[PDB]
Parts: structure tokens; sequence; C-alpha cells
């Protein structure tokens, strides 16, 4: 599909209008995921430039979308200061305005959510390289390519969109993207992948090793159960003409003794690996990946750990907040796994 | 003639009804936007309009949008009611004698406005087997159908139900825009108060121990419809968080699993509870309601239809929070008609 990547390059006025609105939010509210801001977020998002809202709406209803990319948001590199050395330190005063702007864009597509078991239950999260995590399977890696995945593939409450706001990317490190062409894998493999014949485990970002030590053990019970005793699930669902994709290259296995399944997965892993194409998010670029249609990852790179490294703000978006109420503390709470 | 909004309780449901009263300027602003849409787009449910509807809805009055957004995220809502839209009765002309004659030029502006309000809550959808798959449908009494199980009845009660209770693609909201209602005829509404029901019955209702068959109203999809009647899947009536459970039941079309006497008992306990808990919402001309179909059943009282062009007439719509989830039951990405393919 020629519009699988939908791009909007902001005019100077559109960039300035979006920055003014984000700065007005930072003037009013404490955190870019403060409860009062999130209650207000859908309507405040309506104040984004009309031409931009029109293109975001076209992307939202495009069921073959890979990513919407909004290029050319204002990012003041000097005002922003150094790239923090850990996501725990990345809730900086100077970066608030970019968290608010990410939530405003995201709220055109759905409702923002976070995870009790990821980055201490923050809704606005950070992607930056961490010294000692170079060879990890988590988004703070650098030397080892981030393996392609559906975000939170293990969960029925996985996002419909993953939002990425690039604050800085001096070495032009690519985000990787791939969809599935059913015609190129075969009706045979599609049929197998549509069967509940696979195990998808929570990735390592959901482990207590990637959260603050004080975070409640109760939050992690469900994750540990999903690692030990994964449910039998499909990789494909929906219409045969526009099927949804759910798979993590490093956390997905066929159910024991299902050689057909093991072979379908093997064939899917080889097909997605080669199809993987590059999208570079420069400073001020906001992307929304359709997590129903594509797997994504990140090319290997050398981090400098000198305060100049690549830094994204990130958010999960659901089309339907109500559906996850069983996993949320209360109606307005956005943190999946607090119930 | 000033803006107001407020919470109207029913039993223990403290936000059951969220009521908004449009100021005269807000009513005029909403009417002007609907009239501009009617000048720029062919139909209230044409592809050209529905591609834009969610963005054009952002042009509705800001104070109204803030209150509708609070209703959208209230998981205990029964009905959002927006009162005081402009309806020109003289220009509207008579209530048509059948929905097949009800998609009138004079009434198009109210179809556009219903879709604009609806598009603040989600994406509009229709049903292949209902009013020729129209997304904006018509509720009016039809002569010779006074005694029926459908919304064109009058003399007999329209039994309460979750809208399309049998379907995994059932709406999140049912929208109603009243064009005329001279005799103040009500929609009936009930939710479950779990503090009025034995916890054992509530536990049974969460079990997949019931058959919700479609009405006679309702191909891979239509193979699913025959299966739904002949080999109905075991489904729950309650689902989700115990503090905010969703409800899915049809007073005329729900039974327990074969030989599950305990489920048959819990079902009948729930039917008697909801029947006793029914209250009413009356929409005057220019009043719009959105029922949260996840939380409430609805129906309609007997009323005295005259079939003289003066009868009660609503525009009606279904809204989904998640259009993508039904793609297997829609013709193409943008098509809004469930069961079309
Ligand atoms: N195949 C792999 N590596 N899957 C895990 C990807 C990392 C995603 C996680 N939310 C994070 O931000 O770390
Ligand atoms: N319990 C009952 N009566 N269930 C059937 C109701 C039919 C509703 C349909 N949307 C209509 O407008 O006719
Ligand atoms: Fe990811
Ligand atoms: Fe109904």
């Amino acid at each position: 599909h020629m519009t699988a990547i939908r791009e909007i390059r902001l005019s100077e006025p559109e960039s300035a209008q979006a920055a003014l609105l984000a700065l007005e939010c930072a003037q009013r509210y404490a955190e870019p995921d403060s409860a009062d801001f999130l209650a207000d977020a859908a309507v405040l998002a309506h104040d984004l430039p009309r031409a931009v809202r029109r293109e975001v709406e076209r992307a939202r209803l495009d069921d073959r979308l890979h990513a919407l990319v909004v290029r050319g948001n204002d990012v003041d590199q000097d005002a922003l200061g150094p790239t923090p050395p850990h996501w725990r330190q990345a809730r900086t005063a100077a970066s608030r305005r970019y968290g608010f702007l990410l939530v405003l864009y995201a709220s055109l597509l759905g409702d923002v959510v976070g995870w009790a078991t990821q980055q201490d239950g923050r809704v606005v999260t950070d992607v930056l390289p961490i010294e000692g995590q170079e060879d990890s399977l988590v988004s703070s890696s650098s030397s080892v390519e981030l393996g392609w995945h559906t975000e939170d593939a293990f969960s029925p409450y996985r996002a419909d969109y993953v939002g990425l706001f690039s604050l800085r990317n001096p070495d032009s490190v690519a985000t990787t993207v791939a969809g599935l062409d059913p015609d190129l894998v075969g009706p045979a493999v599609v049929d197998v992948l549509f069967g509940e014949r696979f195990h998808i485990r929570p990735d390592n970002s959901h482990l207590p090793t990637h959260n603050s030590g004080g975070r409640l053990s109760d939050y992690f019970a469900g994750i540990v159960e999903a690692v030990e005793n994964p449910r039998a699930v499909s990789i494909l669902r929906g219409h045969r003409d526009a099927p949804q994709l759910c798979v993590d290259s490093d956390f997905t296995t066929a159910v024991d003794g299902d050689a057909e399944a093991a072979g379908a997965l093997d064939t899917l892993i080889k097909h997605l690996g080669g199809a993987l194409y590059e999208v570079v998010l420069g400073p001020g670029d906001v992307a929304f990946l359709d997590n129903r249609n594509v797997v994504h990852g990140r090319r290997p790179f050398r981090a400098r750990f000198d305060g100049t490294d690549r830094w994204l703000k990130r958010i999960n978006v659901t089309a339907d907040l109500r559906k996850s109420r069983a996993a949320r503390r209360d109606a307005q709470a956005r943190v999946l796994g607090e119930a």
C-alpha cells in the first residue's frame, strides 16, 4: 500500500501552533500524564492545527496503516539539556513540553495507557540507551538490534498504536517496521497462524529488573504467570483481506508438539526479518505505529553516553479504554495491571 | 436560555444520566455546522462525510465537547442527554409512514447533527439486515405493525434489551435524536445494581452459561447468524471488572445452557431485577440521548400512534469505540455496515 507510511510535514505556523498548545498544557498541569490533563486531553487535542487533525484522522481509519509520521515539531536542543543516563532520570523539567505534545497527538487516535510493570507505571515513557544494557532485549539497548515485535504482544490489552516522539537522534538511527503480506507467506501458513497454536511471553521490560526496586511485587505476579504458563494464542486475527498481526521475534514459540505451527512461525520470522524497512525519526518527528498491522524494532548503534545520545518519548494508545477496565484500578486510571 | 450540565441519579447509579442543556448560541452553532455539512456532503452516512466526521465533530461547542468527553470515559454512565438543539417543525414536514420513506431532504440536517455528536463518542456503524444497512436509521410508528417486537411498534411495549445482544460487534452507544414527540413518549432504560442482587446469581451471570439468539431481524457472516440460532455459543451476561461490569442480555431472546437449571434461575432473577429497575428518558424535539449499551438495556412503553404525520419520530445511530475490531464483518476498511461482508 503506497500510503502505508502517511507523512505530514508541519509548516512553521503548524509547528509553532502545536508548541504553543503543549507549552499551555505545561503551564497548567504538573506531569504530561497527570490525571487532570488526561481527562482534558481528548478536547485539548482538538486545538491542534486542523490540516494536521485531518491527516491524523485519515491514518486512524486506514486499516492498512504501518505508521503516521508528523515531521518538523519544534525541539529546542539547548533548552532540552543532556540525554539522561536512565529512563528513571528522564522525567526532566525541560522535556515536559514534549511529553504533553506526544499525549495531545496520541489523543487524536485513542486513549493513552501505561503498564504497572513497565517504567514504574509511567504513561509517557522514555527510549534512550543505558550503559550496561547495550546487549539487552529492551529499548535501552544500542549495540544489539532491538528485535522486531508487536508492543506487549503477550497481552490482550496491547496498544493499537505506539507513539514515538524523537527529541534527538544525531546518528540518524532507524526504527524498523514490517507488515505481513498474506499472499507472500501462503494461504497454508496464514491458516496455521490464525490458529491458537502459539505461546507469546511478556518481554523483559515487564520484569522487576527493569523497574524501581520499591515497586509492588503484586504488579509482577501476572507477568511471571504469563512467562511460566502462556495461553495458546493466534498470531493473525480479523478479516483474511486485512489481518492483524501479533508476534514478538524473541518471545514467541509454537505450542509443544505442533510441527506445522513451529514451521509457520519459522517461515513468518524469516519473511518479517527481510521485509523489515527503516524509518528515521529526526528531532521533532512524531510517529504512530499501527500495532495491529506492523512489528517494529531499532537498528544497532554505538551510544556515546556523553549526554548527546538518541532520546524518544513514547506512549501506548488504545482505541477502546473501556475494554481493559478489568485490568485498571478505576475508571480514569490508565495503568494496565493495577487490577 | 443559558448553558447548564449536571448529574441525575437513578437508584445507586450517581452518574446514571449526564444532562447537558445547550445555550441558544450553542444550539445555533451546532445547527450551522450540521447545515454546512449538508451543503458539502451527499449524505449523513456517505463515505466522504464519515471520513471527516470525527474532525468536523471538533467544531461543536467546546463546553459541550468537554461534557461529552466526561460522559465517554464514565464507565457507569446509563444515558448522556444533550437537550435544546434547533428543530424547525414547519420545515421538517410530517412524520413519514414508514422508515423506507423517512430519509427525507428536510430531515437530512438532523442526521448530520446526530452523526457529529455521535462521532465525539466513537465511530458510527449500521447493520446489513436493519433498515437496508442505513447508519442513520428512523424510529417511527408503522400502521399495521402496532403489535410487533421492533421499534416501529406503538400499542405494545418494546421489551427491554441490550442493542444486538447476540453480536460480538454490538454497539457501545445507541444514539437517539428526537425530531418530534408531542405526547412525551419515553425510552425505557435499566442497569444492574449488583448491591440489589444475590452475589451467587452475579457469579452465575459472569459464567459462559447462556444463549443470546438474534431476533428474526438478523455468506461467512450469515453462516454465523444461522449458527448463532441453531448452535448458539455459551456466552456470559456480565463481563469485566466486578466494580464496573458490562451487561449483555435480551429479555425476549436469552436462555440458559441446556440442562443448566442454576443459570436459568440466575437469568430469571436478573430479568425480574431489570424489569423492576426500568426508568424512562423522554426526548423532546431537539433532545439527543446516547445510551451506554455496555451498561444498560432499553425499550419503549406502549403509546397511542395516530398515523396522521404527527407521530413521534427519532433519528437513531449505533456507535462503536473500536471500528477496527469488526473489520471481519465489514465490506472494506471505511464501510460501516456490519454483516455486509
Ligand atoms: N524482541 C524483543 N526484543 N522484544 C522486546 C521489545 C522491547 C519492548 C519493550 N516495551 C521495551 O521498551 O523495552
Ligand atoms: N426484546 C426485544 N423486543 N428485542 C428486539 C428489539 C429490536 C430492536 C431493533 N434495533 C429495532 O429497532 O427494531
Ligand atoms: Fe516496541
Ligand atoms: Fe433498541
